[PDB]
RNA sequence: AGCGGCACGCGAGCUGGGUUCAGAACGUCGUGAGACAGUUCGGUCUCUAUCCGCCACGGGCGCAGGAGGCUUGAGGGGGGCU
């Protein structure tokens, strides 16, 4: 009853590959809506989403 | 009641609403410390311009006797609506 929790709870934290699939959205031109909010410009230290 | 470039023009010209500095809470995953382009309320932006560039006003020797006065125009700018 413990490999089918215990590999349950495994299959669902590679369920967080949808934030992989925001960047390309449309995944043909996504001119995203986050990019609007980046404050990336060579500084101001934050943290990139790879 | 246009489309586009000018380091997605412009922070040694100004603002700091946005997102991802330290505080805290909701949902969800984890036994756990913690975590999530998922949401929410708070958060320090620096008096003195050396050199090119620009806007205005000056000091010398020039235009081959020393001075006053009125002037032409090479060239360049502004103005152009409905």
């Amino acid at each position: 009853e413990l490999m089918m929790k215990e590999r349950e709870r495994l299959e669902s934290a590679v369920q967080e590959k949808r934030q992989q699939a925001n960047r390309l959205d449309n995944k043909k031109k996504g001119e995203k809506s986050k990019n609007s909010t980046e404050s990336a410009g060579r500084l101001g230290h934050a943290k990139m989403t790879g």
